[PDB]
């Protein structure tokens, strides 16, 4: 299926840079451990790829694509929960069921 990545940083440095590409009903999922309160902000390349963002506090997920209303001005959500994180890169059932695919670049950036 799809691939499960851990985020790591460069030291001193507040985000990294992951490329993919799903088929299907495959989705990645990019791990991370962060702080409540914290923000993260995500932006990709294929608007086709939703970035949902699933983890402790969080009641089932939350919409982190660039126009959700879950963002603020600056596209950041705060970290309701310290724990384990985790970003889900994937489909709508659409075009999973049409089998489609989506090539992307992902940045994650947790400040």
């Amino acid at each position: 299926a799809g691939k499960n990545v851990n985020v790591e940083f460069r030291k001193g440095h507040s985000s990294a840079q992951y490329s993919g590409e799903i088929k299907g009903y495959d989705y990645d999922t990019y791990t991370f451990y962060a702080k409540k309160g914290q923000k993260v902000h995500v932006s990709i390349s294929n608007e086709g790829a939703d970035t949902y963002l699933f983890g402790p506090g969080i009641d089932d997920s939350v919409d982190l694509s660039r126009y959700s209303p879950e963002l603020d001005s600056h596209g950041q959500y705060s970290l309701p929960a310290s724990g384990k994180y985790e970003l889900r890169v994937l489909q709508t059932r659409n075009d999973a069921r049409k089998n489609k695919t989506k090539k992307y670049n992902v940045d994650i950036q947790i400040k």
